[PDB]
């Protein structure tokens, strides 16, 4: 069917597991079944094709995560409570999400680090921590956090626990906790901190 | 001291290109030292990998855990001294919160084996008993886990200052320096988002 769709979805899938440096063009058409001569046909060159991962692939997942953000939030409390779990259901529906942001985002070495700077959604980012900032202003925020800093501390708080979850899995006096163990404890934190209420 | 010039070469190039793309030719003729210098002190490049999880990483692991003990009377002290102590060590130390992304946390690092063995378990379990013990009083949240909250604090700290060269190609985001980070994870930790 859609050799396009399939390709890209097998270029994900390969970047998540070993990296783009490592991964080459002819193993991503050859994981599927399909002649290299198809993976070069939809993308010219390799640059190509990391324009399209974060176009219809990173982008469509950064959209759906803040696209319900507006600025007519009457509780700024739900707002984030809201991303928390659109992050983690996310996360836990598409697994490479979590690997590919430490691999490629985070990573100084990142192929995707710079193209990644040009779609950043910078319009609904400023709403989230102008609403949030408007709460601080109200005193039903704390005014001691950073309404800009935030966006990072929500996004730290969730997918890196995720991202190193095979990490934990092997050291002795940290293993057993699940994606509702720790959605749990970034909510109890975020809210409450850790002051008993 | 040729061996530690070349080390601090190691260690810097390493956390600016990655490791499996830097070879030890290139570490020596970064700082003018002939290559013959470098497998001198270092036979094996297994060698400078081992000496940099011990006389680097597991310095900076130390002088971050070792003031942790199990007597503290205030766990909400321990935890700002923990946030201050890595916040300072990164601020002076460049090199470690980039290191860090890229060897252990990414599932291909070269160090990511190497550290294993080299994991302060036992002053994290004395961490981890102090603020449950915290839990059991009824002075700390109930709802958070201490074993967790190890890796929420690194993350917290850490993130923020490895993403800080994306921040600063950002407009909207640039401007925020080192001493405000360490104020609103404080008050994050501490309070949370909610009031009274």
């Amino acid at each position: 069917k859609n050799t396009r769709e399939l390709l890209l979805d097998a270029a994900t899938t390969l970047f998540a597991e070993q990296g783009i440096a490592a991964t080459t063009m002819a193993e991503i058409a050859a994981s599927v079944g399909v002649n290299p001569a198809m993976i070069h046909y939809y993308f010219k060159t390799r640059d190509s094709l990391l324009d399209t991962i974060i176009e219809e692939r990173i982008g469509r997942i950064i959209d759906m995560i803040w696209e319900p953000v507006t600025g007519e939030e009457d509780d700024p409390l739900i707002m984030v409570r809201d991303l928390v779990n659109r992050i983690v259901n996310t996360c836990e529906t598409m697994l490479w999400l979590p690997s590919l942001w430490i691999r490629e985002i985070v990573n100084e070495g990142g192929a995707l680090r710079e193209k990644m700077l040009n779609n950043i959604p910078i319009d609904k980012m400023n709403k989230f921590s102008a609403k949030i900032a408007e709460g601080q202003k109200q005193g039903v925020i704390n005014s001691g956090i950073d309404s800009r800093l935030l966006i990072g501390s929500i996004i730290g708080l969730t997918m890196l626990p995720l991202a190193t979850a095979k990490l934990r899995d092997q050291i002795p006096t940290m293993k057993g906790l699940s994606s509702e163990d720790i959605v749990c404890h970034v909510t109890a934190l975020l809210f409450t901190g850790l002051t008993n209420p």
